């Protein structure tokens, strides 16, 4: 076989699972969170995939 | 079998899930928030999937 | 088999799911948020899939 | 087979669910919000699929 | 077989969801907000699929 | 102060809330339930407060 | 201060919340129930508060 | 101070939550569930306060 | 002070949380289930606070 | 101070959190659980007050 690719690329076979990004965000797993009490200026209390670029 | 892609492409064959995402977001698997009380100014309190780029 | 993409493709067979995005928000999956108490100016509360880019 | 796309495409065979979006919003998923009190100047309470790119 | 596209597209067999989207907002999928009260100037409650391109 | 009750009482002062049941069911809080599909036979699908005295 | 009860009795001062059963039942708090196929019988899918005395 | 109880007495001063059962069931809490196949004869998928006396 | 109780009591001062249950069940934690498959015949898949005494 | 109980009591001054059962279950703390795939019969897969005494 052949392939040329300029990216970003996934490319594949029998594959159960696949997720391409540029961004960006993409969920999608299995997640829960349970949270009581968020106070505080600011915190970030729970983060599972995060990017912070500010400027 | 060939392929040329520019990107961003996905590929595959006998593929459970598939996501492609340029910007963006999305979400596609199972989550669950409970939460009782967010307060201050200001705190991400349960982000999954994030990006920020303020400018 | 043959294919060329410019992107944003997502080829395949035999495949649950599928999603292409360019933007933009696509909501497929299972969500639960239950709240009780929101405050403070401003905080993300529970934010599952987010991209912020203020100019 | 033979494919050429200029983008975006979602081709596939025997799959159980499509989305294709350029923009723009898609909901298709189950989703479930039950909340009590939203305050705050301005706080995104509750976001599942979220894009904010104000000028 | 052959198919060519300039996009967007969805084309698929033995389907059973489907959606195309170029703009705007597609709302497919079963969804159930139940909300005591809103205030604040200004919050955004409860986004499932949500985008703001403000000028 | 003085008080004899017999029940079932609830007393109180400065209360945001009160609830007095014998039965019987009472709903005062937030609720959503967002749901797809429901089968078999039979079962309890989406249950918050419940009570199954069969004889 | 004096207090005779026979039961079942809830007092109290300056009290935010207050809930008194004998049944039965009482749902007075934040809820979300998401959910996207139930089968089987029978199987409690999700159950918050839940009480089964068959005889 | 005097008291007296028979049962279930529940008896306090500046409290901010209460509950009093006898049964039965009492949901006052913040919860979240979410939730994409249940199958099986018969499975408890997801019980947060349960109670099960058949005879 | 003096107190005589039969049972069950729960008798306090400055008390931020009371639960008094003879039963029965009390949910008023927060709780979060995120949950993607369940299968088998019959498998308790979560259980936070649970009772099984059956005859 | 005089206190005669037969049980179950719970008796206190300045106190957070008071619990009282006989039964029977309470959840009254922060739970989070999140699963991807439970099989098995019958397989407890994750139990955090547990009590079985089938007969
Ligand atoms: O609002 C728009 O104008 C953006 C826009 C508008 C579209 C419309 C389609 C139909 C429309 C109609 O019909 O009206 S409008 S598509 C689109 C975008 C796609 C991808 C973008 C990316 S991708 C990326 C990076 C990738 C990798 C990086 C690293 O590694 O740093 S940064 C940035 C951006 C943007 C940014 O600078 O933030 S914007
Ligand atoms: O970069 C920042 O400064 C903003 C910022 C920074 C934070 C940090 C947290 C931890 C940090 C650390 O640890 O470093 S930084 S949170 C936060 C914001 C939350 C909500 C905002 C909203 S909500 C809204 C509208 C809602 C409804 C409208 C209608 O109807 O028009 S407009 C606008 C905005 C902003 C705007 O464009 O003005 S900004
Ligand atoms: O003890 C057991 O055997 C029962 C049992 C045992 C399990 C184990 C799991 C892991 C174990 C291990 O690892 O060891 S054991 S799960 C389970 C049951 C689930 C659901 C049941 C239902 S649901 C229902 C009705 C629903 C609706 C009705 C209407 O409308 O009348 S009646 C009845 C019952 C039962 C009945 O009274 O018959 S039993
Ligand atoms: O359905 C009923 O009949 C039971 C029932 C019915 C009531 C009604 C009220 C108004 C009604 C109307 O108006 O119609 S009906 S109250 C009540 C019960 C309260 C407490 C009970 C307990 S407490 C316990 C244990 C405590 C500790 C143990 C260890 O350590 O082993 S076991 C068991 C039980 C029961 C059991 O054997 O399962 S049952």
């Amino acid at each position: 076989k052949k392939g040329v690719v300029h990216g970003v690329a996934t490319v594949a076979e029998k594959t159960k699972e696949q997720v391409t990004n540029v961004g960006g965000a993409v969920v999608t797993g299995v997640t829960a969170v349970a949270q009581k009490t968020v106070e505080g200026a600011g915190s970030i209390a729970a983060a599972t995939g995060f990017v912070k670029k500010d400027q």
